[PDB]
């Protein structure tokens, strides 16, 4: 049977970017929809399981994105609701990369770090954003003590309130209004990332270099100025004394392998649901 | 060259179940356009009678669908109206199945009566919807004498009037308020259809079961509580003393099957028009 | 990697007669997307050029259309801007044939002139709108003195002006508001185009065929009757004294082989550009 993927986006038109890399990830034909919401999605959901019947289903496969992480998460439970039963096919979910960005970038660091980064700390700047959320949810998981910190406390703790609820974890939130408080909110920490707007940097060469705890740090930012000074964007466990960082192509380069390959993995069962926890378990296999 | 289908659905987006289907019927690709009108339609079929020529022709066919089958109709009509000399591809109309459900259920009632239900009473509940309307048709040019049911009187005259004058047949109206004027309508009746709201009952075992005349009884509604009383949605002619009964899934299974067979249908021929004549034809080869 | 092509339609919705060409190019799929502008096209091509690397890239393509235009080359001229370095796919500009309909009607006008239109007189009846403008433009650039018409020197100028800006050359514009203005400005031509609406006459047999000048005639209306009396749709350079005529449908041949041909070029590389001019060195190849 024919692969079939149903892109569901909360946009009003649906990523080429997303397109692209579900083609290259096996589908056979990619049906797309913009201005998706909770409401109107039921109905295309029913239409991917009331199609097909037994081992064909697997053929059939939902892929949610979009910009707004918030929007794609409640399509993307909208979808679940709708299944019933041994009707459902696989789903997955990617708003603008939030899953697959954020899983290549915590597995990087955890593979680097040795396979564990339990009891270590980990704070990350500019975390409110999706990929930022998204990677303090992993690490967390990984038994890392997390910080998550915003411009505002309570931007940062509505954030760190929302992972520790999807996730079954407890993440700490923490202010950093300017350059200062984040030079300072990564002291005594082993592991940094920065997650902030692109073109801005978060963190300084002198407010990482210096501080002996310091074991990897990693950057989504692409472009210059990076999020991390005294880095290059392609950096990939590079080494910095005994430093090592992985700069936002780098981890570029594993989240496209790895949608590619989460694509592949929707038409292997009808089952399949791959949000942060599954995306990352696929990462920490291919990093 | 690649079988290139067109699908104009009067809704908002495309149906992601009609999309399915038409992957499964053999169509290379699917092209869908969500709110199409008599007045846009034009334009796009001159896409697909102006690019390709020869025998060349028959590898573009169009689908029209979408929820309100009046408004698909009015859409199929100026579909046929653009076409002009060999200037034409195969085109097929059906919203949310009106028509290969329809046809799949009455192909299989006639089937289990003997090939004929010509000169008997055949009803059809809460026939005042696009499946209820079709099944009345097909019943009707099958010459079988059909009352067709609605709440109120106005609605199901309106229903038997746009029966009879597109299918020049004459299907009588009535008016049936509540479970006991259900009941009322199918004494002396040999085929009971139900096509009703998914998840209502409409006709409890005991309004049927012990009425002599009935022969036949047959149900669209798939989820429980189905609208026949007493069978399984599975049945598929299964025999409860004397009568025999057909559930949706029972009719379902043969609809999905004659649903794809239609779409390769539309790449064999540049002339093709898969309306309810055709499909019911169709259909009864495959019952 | 899979031949992927995107298109960009100014239009509510995606051209199908684009489509289907595009498949019958080549293209393994087509993604299309309506409403789109020199504002969001950016995001839309950020996703062909993020999404393969090396060359990959070259499996990805664009292709913008639509009826305007103007608005067509506003987009066409934003995705070129988005493009840098190595980071672009090939991409294509045609709005309702706007580049590959003149391109077919004057490469097909020029091989019959003998293959040198330089010097000659060259006039386009009811020029203002797109095949009318790039066929003016096709001809000044190949030397002949080109006179654009429209009903009223207004939009006639305007017309010219948007061609010599663009392509670097000198069209003269002239009103033309009366059947006997349009019969004078032919007097002295070698060459006329007739670019009118659809089913409507511009020149009539009288009007052409006792001018000693004139030497080819061509007519884009395909729809009787048609914009030259006295041809018919398919001539091909059919004679008609020592003079030959290329109707509508004669061009539309050569047009549809074209498109189709470009799109194959779009997957050949990832730098190409086909606009008017590379278009045409393709037509003329082709003729």
């Amino acid at each position: 049977s024919k692969k079939l993927l149903f892109q569901f986006d909360t946009d009003a038109t649906p990523s080429v970017f997303d397109v692209v890399v579900g083609y290259d990830g096996g589908a056979d034909h990619i049906t797309g929809y913009g201005n998706v919401t909770p409401d109107n999605v039921g109905a295309y959901v029913d239409g991917t399981i009331y199609t097909r019947g037994g081992k064909e289903k697997q053929s059939t496969a939902i892929f949610v994105g979009g910009g707004d992480m918030a929007a794609g998460e409640r399509v993307f439970e909208a979808v679940k609701k709708r299944f019933f039963g041994p009707f459902r096919v696989s789903c997955m979910l990617d708003s603008n990369g939030s899953n697959t960005t954020a899983a290549a970038g915590v597995a990087l660091v955890v593979k680097a770090a040795g396979g564990s980064v339990k009891g270590k700390k980990a704070v990350v700047l500019a975390g409110t954003g999706p990929v930022g959320m998204r990677s303090a949810a992993l690490l967390a998981g990984e038994g890392a003590e997390v910080v998550l910190c915003g411009r505002k406390l309570d931007k940062a703790q509505a954030a760190a309130d929302s992972v520790n609820k999807r996730f079954k974890v407890n993440v700490t939130a923490a202010e950093t209004a300017d350059d200062a408080s984040r030079a300072e909110a990564v002291k005594g920490a082993h592991f940094v990332f920065t997650a902030g707007a692109i073109g801005l940097e978060l963190l300084p060469q002198a407010a990482w270099q210096n501080e002996s705890s310091i074991e990897i740090v990693a950057d989504y930012n692409a472009q210059p100025p990076l999020g991390i000074g005294g880095i290059d964007a392609t950096d990939k466990g590079k080494e910095y004394g005994g430093k090592r960082a992985f700069g936002a192509l780098g981890i570029g380069g594993l989240k496209l392998k790895l949608h590619r390959a989460c694509i592949a993995k929707l038409f292997e069962s009808s089952e399949g649901v791959f949000d942060a926890e599954e995306i990352y378990k696929l990462a920490k296999e291919m990093a």
